[PDB]
């Protein structure tokens, strides 16, 4: 599994059900949980949006200090789940706050933290396929 093309198909899903442009059963578990995610903690996730404020030379620090807090006390797959929401909220944000290319980067930090900080955890956990044995349809 490429960690790099399920960040770019999941952020491309989280931006289109908002109205923005930019094998299979992982994007559709990790969709169907991440939906189910942020319909469990909307006000959360409503408080979260409204106090991002999202600037160009401080988008990266608030998704670094938000992403380690997560993970500070170890991985599970629930915690993977919101990190993934998470990274879809600030690129909604980010084309919300006109700064669409903010969303490339976004992406290439997601990918990057998934590659080197959860694919030890992963791996040793069964992968992405014992995350839809446990959680997919
Ligand atoms: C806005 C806020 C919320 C936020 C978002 C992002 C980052 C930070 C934050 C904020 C900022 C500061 C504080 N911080 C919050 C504090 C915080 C609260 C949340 N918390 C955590 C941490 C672990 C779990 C935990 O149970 N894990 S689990 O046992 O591995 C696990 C259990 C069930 C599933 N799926 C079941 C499946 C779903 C789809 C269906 C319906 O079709 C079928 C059934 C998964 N799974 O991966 O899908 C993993 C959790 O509960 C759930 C409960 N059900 C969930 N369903 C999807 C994810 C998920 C997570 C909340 C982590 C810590 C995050």
């Amino acid at each position: 599994y490429d960690n790099r093309e399920i960040v770019m198909k999941y952020i491309h899903y989280k931006l289109s059900q908002r109205g923005y442009e930019w094998s299979e059963v992982v994007h559709l578990t990790l969709r169907q949980a991440g939906d189910y995610f942020s319909r469990r903690y909307r006000r959360d996730f409503a408080e979260m949006s409204s106090q991002l404020h999202l600037t160009p030379f401080t988008a990266r620090g608030r998704f670094a200090t938000v992403v380690e807090e997560l993970f500070r006390d170890g991985v599970n797959w629930g915690r993977i789940v919101a990190f993934f929401e998470f990274g879809g909220v600030m690129c909604v944000e980010s084309v919300n706050r006109e700064m669409s290319p903010l969303v490339d980067n976004i992406a290439l930090w997601m990918t990057e933290y998934l590659n080197r900080h959860l694919h030890t955890w992963i791996q040793d956990n069964g992968g992405w396929d014992a995350f839809v044995e446990l959680y997919g349809p």
